[PDB]
């Protein structure tokens, strides 16, 4: 009850900003997650040995593949984190304790394809899931964890603040489908310029925590240009490997996936940034000024992939 997590004096500041990334000492991330549900849900909000017993649960059901693996989990919670501490007043309990739990299990049991190479490769749960395949899975392997006993976080809550939770973490996860990105932050766009955003409508509500989810889950793009640059390696790598796999099905993959094209990927960065990343945050300061950091690291990358094309790195 009394005891609380406390890091290191540059992780405690650093922790705070958008940009912060969670290093590379894995036996670490499960503290820094903790701490970040304390300081943003409260010492209350779990029972530590249940919460503990849950984080390890869903570490292990993380693959080890090059970018959609646990560091990515964790990567997306702190960013959740981080919106909710700098909007301290739009959230309520329940969107709280949710939303940092959605982030952490939201690519749960990953292989490293996309929903298209699923359904290429006739995957049994391209069956089971016609649309938004693999976020579907996710959702499903979250349910089951929370269903092992003593693994029940939630056990505190009432029949209705329950379903409203497992509902909450729904469609938070269905949303970082990017599919359905596209549709949402044009809706939430018109919604906004015509004034007819409100947050009392849950299905308003809904939106913005949608387009928060996206935010949180490109978050890679908002960091530190070395940051950014590494992990952009990451995702190619996972991207390449998909590419060989639609190969071995024989079809040509799209460039993006295509190792044999890499001199494309330069100019698939400023695709990426123009028509998806730079939108998302931009959208994202509109309803919520205070995400205006990571408009800003955004723009910042961008930039820094305009000067690797003009070869001055
Ligand atoms: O880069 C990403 N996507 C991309 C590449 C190309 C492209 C197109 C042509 C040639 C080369 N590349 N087109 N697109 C748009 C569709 O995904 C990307 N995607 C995703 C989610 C699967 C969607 C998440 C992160 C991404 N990047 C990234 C950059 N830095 C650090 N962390 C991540
Ligand atoms: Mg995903
Ligand atoms: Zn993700």
């Amino acid at each position: 009850g009394l005891m609380q997590f406390t890091l290191p004096v540059r992780l405690c500041k650093e922790i705070e900003l958008f940009h912060f990334d969670i290093g590379p000492f894995e036996n670490m991330w499960p503290g820094i997650f903790v701490y970040m549900v304390h300081r943003s849900c409260g010492t209350s909000c779990f029972e530590l040995e249940k919460l503990c017993r849950f984080i390890m649960s869903v570490k292990k059901n993380y693959r080890r593949v090059p970018y959609h693996n646990w560091k990515h989990a964790v990567t997306v919670a702190h960013c959740m984190y981080a919106i909710l501490q700098n909007n301290h007043t739009l959230f309520t309990d329940l969107e709280r304790k949710g939303l940092l739990i959605a982030c952490l299990c939201h690519d749960l049991d990953h292989r490293g394809f996309s929903n298209s190479y699923l359904q290429k490769f006739d995957h049994p749960l391209a069956a089971l899931y016609s649309t938004s395949t693999m976020e579907q899975h996710h959702f499903s392997q979250t349910v089951s964890i929370l269903q092992l006993e003593g693994h029940n976080i939630f056990s505190t809550l009432s029949s209705s603040e329950y379903e409203q939770v497992l509902e909450i973490i729904r469609k938070a996860i269905i949303a970082t489908d990017l599919a359905l990105y596209f549709g949402n932050r044009k809706q939430l766009e018109e919604m906004y310029q015509t004034g007819s955003l409100n947050l009392n409508n849950q299905s308003h509500r809904d939106r913005v925590i949608g387009l928060m989810m996206t935010a949180c889950d490109l978050c890679s793009v908002t960091k530190l240009w070395p940051v950014t640059k590494l992990t952009a390696n990451d995702i190619y790598a996972e991207f390449w490997a998909e590419g060989d796999e639609m190969k071995k099905l024989g079809i040509q993959p799209i460039p993006m996936m295509d190792r044999d094209k890499k001199d494309e990927v330069p100019q698939g960065q400023l695709g990426f940034y123009n028509a998806v990343a730079i939108p998302c945050y931009t959208t994202l300061t509109q309803i919520l000024p205070p995400t205006e950091p990571l408009l800003k690291a955004c723009r910042d990358n961008l930039s820094q992939w305009e000067k690797v094309i003009r070869g001055e790195e």
